[PDB]
């Protein structure tokens, strides 16, 4: 939503590493600072990768974010990220995030990373068709059915999962960049088709 009338930083944000990345952003003085929705309305860009955030609840009021880099931090819940329409590049590495029921309608989202966040269960990745570039590197992976359904990426990265089955790869003709290697993999024949591969990893299999 908005906020109508000035209000200190630390009301808007309750998380106080991530009010604390407010206050940088905007370059003010304190947390403690008054701020307008004009001030959070130019806010395109949060970085805070390793800033010890738990919740980046606040977020909600800033609808211009498109790029939010928020590797290695103490996020699970990322209901707050619902409505940020316009946000195209969402990196999650190194956190706790498992319900991806959130990312349903970022339908701009081009380029998203959760690596190291313990997870198994991805179907819920069928909301974003239009996914170019997606890590999903040391998590545990089995079933990569729901892929399929992301035709446009090409940049994919399953790399240290417990995946064996590929075949759901077979149809992603942009694929350029794959990285395949630490898993479960023995067939190769899903790759056959794929006309665009620059580079590719598929050492250190067990099977
Ligand atoms: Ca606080
Ligand atoms: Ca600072």
């Amino acid at each position: 939503e908005t906020i109508t009338v000035s209000t200190p930083i630390k009301q808007i944000f309750p998380d106080d590493a991530f009010a604390e990345t407010i206050k940088d952003n905007l370059k003010k003085k304190s947390v403690t600072d008054a701020v307008t929705q004009n001030e959070l309305n130019s806010i395109d860009q949060i970085i805070a990768n390793n800033s010890d955030i738990k919740s980046v609840q606040g977020i909600q009021y800033l609808p211009n974010v498109t790029k939010l880099f928020l590797n290695g931090n103490k996020l699970t819940d990322i209901k707050p990220l619902t409505n940020l329409k316009n946000l195209g590049w969402l990196f999650l590495d190194e956190n706790k995030i498992k319900d991806l029921s959130s990312l349903k309608d970022l339908k701009k989202l081009k380029s998203l990373s959760l690596e190291h966040n313990g997870i198994s269960d991805i179907n819920g990745l069928v909301h974003l068709p239009q996914l170019e570039s997606l890590y999903l590197g040391n998590n545990k992976i089995t079933d990569i059915t729901v892929l399929s359904r992301l035709t446009k990426l090409d940049t994919l990265s399953l790399e240290d999962n417990q995946i064996s089955d590929i075949v759901p790869l077979a149809g992603l003709t942009k694929l350029q960049n794959l990285y395949l290697s630490k898993n479960h993999i023995s067939d190769l024949r899903a790759l056959a088709g794929l006309k665009n591969l620059d580079v590719l990893e598929l050492f250190s299999q067990e099977c």
